[PDB]
Order: structure tokens, then C-alpha cells, then sequence
């Protein structure tokens, strides 16, 4: 028969504050730790798309998600909250609505002690099985 070899991945990106995220909404870019960039880069090259679910540590909701549009490096920006950065990349914003955890309260991640999706550190790989059904949620809003 047939089988899907290539596919988009899902990475959870946490944000200290909200403002910092605004830059990604206006400038259309995002800068993450150089310890979780590789994946985003490689994956983007080994995958058709790269879904990155952004979330603010504070707010108990999902700031949303954006599919990587450009690789990390060549792209550079200035405006930012945390100077401690190295490697900026673009990102396509799909949903900007705040989704209540309650919605993704049933969804979990069997990749890390089957811990609730939300329960993911910055730059953490999210299973494509739970990361896909987690986005569609924004469609139920």
C-alpha cells in the first residue's frame, strides 16, 4: 500500500512574557534558545512544515501556533526582550486566539511520561499524533 514518511513536526515554545511574542506577530519572526534550534532547522529541511505552538509561561492559555517559514540564522532581528539569543527565523501565524487548557486537557504526550501536552519545556519535541489534534482545537473556538 502506501505510508506517510515525511510530515510536519510539533515543538512547544514557551515565552517568558507576552510582549516578546508580539514581535513575532508584527515582525513575523522568533528567536529561541540555540539549544533547541537545530531540530527546528533540520526538521524544517527534513519535513514539509514545522508547527510551533507558542505559549506564555504566565497566561494559562496557548498563545497559539505558527508554522516555520524560514530557517534559523540568515534571518536576524533587533527588537527583543531577551538579549540572550542567537539565530532568528520567520514564522507563519495561523491562530492568534487564546485557547483554554480545558480544551487540550484530554490531550497528552506519550513521548514524555505521557504528560499533558501543555506540560512541555521550551524546545520540547511534541508527538505528531497529539500535536495535530491539539491544533484543530482552535477550530472549535
Amino acid at each position: 500500500g502506501s505510508s506517510g514518511s515525511s510530515g510536519v513536526r510539533y515543538f512547544i515554545m514557551k515565552s517568558s512574557n507576552l510582549r516578546n511574542l508580539e514581535i513575532s506577530q508584527q515582525k513575523g519572526i522568533w528567536s529561541t534558545t540555540p539549544s533547541n534550534e537545530r531540530k527546528l532547522n533540520r526538521a524544517f529541511w527534513e519535513s514539509s512544515i514545522v508547527y510551533l505552538v507558542f505559549s506564555v509561561q504566565g497566561s494559562g492559555h496557548f498563545q497559539g501556533f505558527s508554522r516555520m517559514s524560514s530557517e534559523i540564522g540568515r534571518e536576524k532581528s533587533q527588537d527583543w526582550g531577551s538579549a540572550g539569543l542567537g539565530g532568528v527565523f520567520k514564522v507563519e501565524w495561523i491562530r492568534k486566539e487564546s485557547l483554554p487548557f480545558q480544551f487540550a486537557h484530554h490531550l497528552l504526550n506519550p513521548w514524555n511520561d505521557n504528560k499533558k501536552v501543555q506540560i512541555s519545556r521550551d524546545g520540547q519535541e511534541l508527538e505528531p499524533q497529539v500535536g495535530e489534534q491539539l491544533l484543530q482545537l482552535w477550530e472549535r473556538l
